[PDB]
Order: C-alpha cells, then structure tokens, then sequence
C-alpha cells in the first residue's frame, strides 16, 4: 500500500527531478498531498498549465478562504492574497507598476554600480565567496530599496523577515504575524516621512494624498510597499542564486556570455525558463466545475500550476533541460506565471539578473563552484529553492 503522491517533490533547485517528466507524460493532471494533508491536482504539463492560468475560474483570491484546501498556510492577512485585485480597485495599479520597470533614470547605473561594488569587496576578501548572501540577496535588496525609495540601510531588517514570511509551511506562522506587523508600520511610517519622495514609496505618499485617493486605506498603501518589497527581494534573488548555478555548471556559456554580453538578455531568458526558484506548484482554487485535461476538476479544489513542469515540457521548449539562445519561442515559458496574476515585475526582475550576471562575469570570468555541487544546502519548506550558501571561487 502506498501513500498519495506528496508535493514538492524535491527542494533541490539544480535540477528537475527525472520524476516530473514521467509525471508529465503519464498524468500532466495528478491528484497529490500538499504539506497540510490537503489533496490537489497538481498540473504539469505547459498546456494545462497555461489552460489554468488563464481562467480566472481557477481564482488565486479563493485560495485564501476559510476552510479551503490549502497548499500551506497563510503568512499574510488573507485579504493580501488579492493584493493585486486590491491594488487594482484602489485605481493604483499603473501608478505601481509604472514605479517597478527598470526604467527610472539612474536606476540601472544604481544596480551595476551595486553588483560591482558587491563584487570588488568578495573580490578583496578572497575565495570562497558567498554568493547567495554577499552578491545576489544584497543586490535584490539594495534594488528594492532603490526601487522603493526607501533607505539602503533599513534594506537588511526588512529582508531578513523574508526566511519566514515565504515559508511554505503547514500551519500558520507566529514570527511571519509578528515580521508583518512590524513591516507594516515600517512602511506606515514611510508615508508619513516626508524624506521618501522617490520610488515607489514616494509616488504611494503623494498619491496619497491626492484627493482621488482619499479613500484608499493607510493599510493598503502600507501593504504595497512590504508586498512588493519581499515578492520583488525574494524572487530576484533566488531566482539570480540558482541562475548563476546554473551559469558556472555551463562553463561554456559562462565563457559565451562574458566573450559577448549582449546575448546576456537571451541568456537570462534561458536560465529564466529553466529556473527552478518556485519550490512549489502556483496554487488555484476552483470557481467551478472545470476540465482540465482527463480530469473534472471540481468546484474548491485546490490546483497547483507547476510552473518547471511547463517550463521542462519538450512539447512546448523541445530539449528543455538546455540553453539555448536561438529559441523561437523564447519568453514563452511561464517564470513569470501566465494570465491574471502575470509578475507586474517581470522586467526589473529581468535586468537584475541580466546586470548582476554581466557585473559578475566581467569580475569573476573565472567564477566557480568552490564546493562539489551535492554540498549545497537547499532551503526545505520554503516557497522558493535556494541554497542557503553558495560558495564559488574565481
Ligand atoms: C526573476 C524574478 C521574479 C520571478 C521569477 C517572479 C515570479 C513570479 C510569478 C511566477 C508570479 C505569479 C504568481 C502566481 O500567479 O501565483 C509572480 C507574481 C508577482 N510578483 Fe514576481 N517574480 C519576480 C520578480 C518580481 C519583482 C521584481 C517584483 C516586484 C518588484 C515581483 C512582484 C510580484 C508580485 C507583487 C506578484 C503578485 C502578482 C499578483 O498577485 O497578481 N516579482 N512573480
Ligand atoms: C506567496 C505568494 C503569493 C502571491 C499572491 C499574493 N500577491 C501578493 O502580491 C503577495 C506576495 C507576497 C508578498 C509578501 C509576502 O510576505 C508574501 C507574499 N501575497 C499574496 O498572497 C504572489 C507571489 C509572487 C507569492 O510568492
């Protein structure tokens, strides 16, 4: 007698699990246990991922409700599960996202000049180097802040609730409430200084303060700033943590990309679509009896979209598992999900990869893993795959 197939399948984010491609071919739509006991169909092919993704029907707001299978449990108020909903019905949904592209004058120069200045201290300190946690958390970080319009200094406090609040966890979380709070009234109080006048926190204030918002509450505007802070931090660093993995795994592109960095862009694309940062399928709750592949799936269930079981299908991306540069469907993959609830930072998180991986093949062309591969800790019940060090020598 076995057990129901249990999700994840692996913490390990340098490679996919030969299980997920027998998955896919098998069953693309599979009935699995999440950590809390919960069933759900975990999809795995692009096809039904897509198909998912783009039918609100599978909403990510009922995810959130009371009673509902869960993938794990809430570590934000449940009304935050809508905060792009949220956002939208405040009437800011332009406003932030126009504050997060990569655009803003200075903005870039600000990354380069973060990542190298990041780099020249590694560089100075000698091999082994962490690059995880002295290169690509801190580079996510200073970003955010900059894009914020927050201090770089209260850049560390605010990241480090990040091990907590994506924790993928059974049960609910004292330390993410506590971390919350506390971010919260950080970000309260940034509104109300009158020093925050750039960023996305900057144009929050004095939005504001416009009597077309006088509406909106002080709590939203609070929670846009420790959303997007922590979503952005998280997901560019360890996204950039297991890009550069899987860079210095492929000293041939590694040398490809420093001897002509502006396939760089395609480059970042590549490892975007290999990424295996989410730890765990997209979660979905059905809205309604709908049919997914060989399956009815029934109103509340929960679905989770596997996002490399999409990314890995050689029905969609033929030789998945590598990078290649010529692609003719090179963005298609859904790193940044697909549909609704598309990544509204999908550019920043683009040009933070492409400038940390210039900035660091131009210090480090000879960057190395300084471990053997099997030596990296990879975090376990966490909403993303990182290695909780990555040392590398040059
Ligand atoms: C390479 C970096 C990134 C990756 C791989 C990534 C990935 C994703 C994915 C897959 C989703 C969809 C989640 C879902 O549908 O359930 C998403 C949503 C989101 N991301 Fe990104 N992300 C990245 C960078 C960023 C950045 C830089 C920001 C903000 C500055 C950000 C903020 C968000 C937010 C707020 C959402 C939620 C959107 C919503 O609920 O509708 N992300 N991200
Ligand atoms: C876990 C998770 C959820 C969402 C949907 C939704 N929308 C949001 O903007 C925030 C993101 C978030 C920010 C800070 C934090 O501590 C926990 C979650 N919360 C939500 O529930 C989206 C992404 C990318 C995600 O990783």
């Amino acid at each position: 007698a076995t057990v129901l197939l249990e999700v994840p399948f692996s913490a390990r984010g340098d490679r996919i699990p030969d299980a997920v491609a027998e998955l896919r071919t098998r069953e693309p739509i599979r009935k699995v246990r999440t950590i809390t006991g919960a069933e759900a169909w975990l999809v795995s092919s692009y096809a039904l991922c897509t198909q998912v993704l783009e039918d609100r029907r599978f909403s990510m707001k009922e995810t959130a409700a009371a009673g509902a299978p869960r993938l794990n449990a809430l570590t934000v108020p449940p009304e935050v599960v809508n905060n792009m909903g949220n956002i939208a019905d405040a009437g800011l949904r332009k406003a932030v996202m126009k504050a997060i592209t990569p655009k803003a004058p200075g903005l870039e120069q600000f990354l380069r000049d973060t990542a190298n200045s990041l780099l020249d201290n590694l560089i100075t300190e000698g091999a082994p180097a962490d690059l995880r946690n002295d290169f690509a958390d801190p580079l996510a970080t200073a970003l955010h802040c900059k894009v914020l319009g927050i201090p770089q200094e209260d850049g560390p406090k605010l990241f480090r609730s990040l091990s907590i609040a994506f924790m993928s966890s059974a049960d609910p979380i004292p330390a993410a409430k506590i971390n919350w709070d506390r971010d919260i009234e950080y970000m309260a109080g940034i509104l109300e200084n009158p020093n925050i006048t750039t960023g996305l926190m900057g144009e929050l204030s004095r939005l504001r303060k416009d009597p077309a918002y006088s509406h909106v509450s002080d709590e939203l505007f609070a929670t846009i700033g420790v959303t997007f802070f922590g979503a952005g931090v998280i997901s560019t660093g360890s996204f950039l943590t297991t890009a550069l993995i899987s860079l210095i795994q492929r000293p041939q592109l590694r040398n490809l990309l420093h001897e002509k960095p502006e396939l760089i862009p395609a480059g970042v694309e590549e490892l975007l679509r290999i990424n295996l940062s989410f730890a765990d399928g997209l979660p979905r709750l059905a809205t309604a009896d709908i049919q997914v592949g060989d399956v009815l799936v029934r109103k509340g269930e929960l679905v989770l979209v596997l996002l490399e079981g999409a990314n890995f299908d050689p029905e969609h991306f033929p030789n998945p598992g590598s990078i290649e540069l010529d692609r003719p469907n090179p963005t298609s993959h859904l790193a940044f999900g697909r549909g609704q609830h598309f990544c509204p930072g999908s550019a920043l998180g683009r040009r933070h990869a492409q400038i940390g991986i210039e900035a660091l093949l131009k210090k480090m062309p000879g960057v190395d893993l300084a471990v053997p591969i099997d030596q990296l800790v990879w975090r376990t019940r966490f909403q993303r795959r990182i290695p909780e060090r990555l040392p590398v020598l040059w």
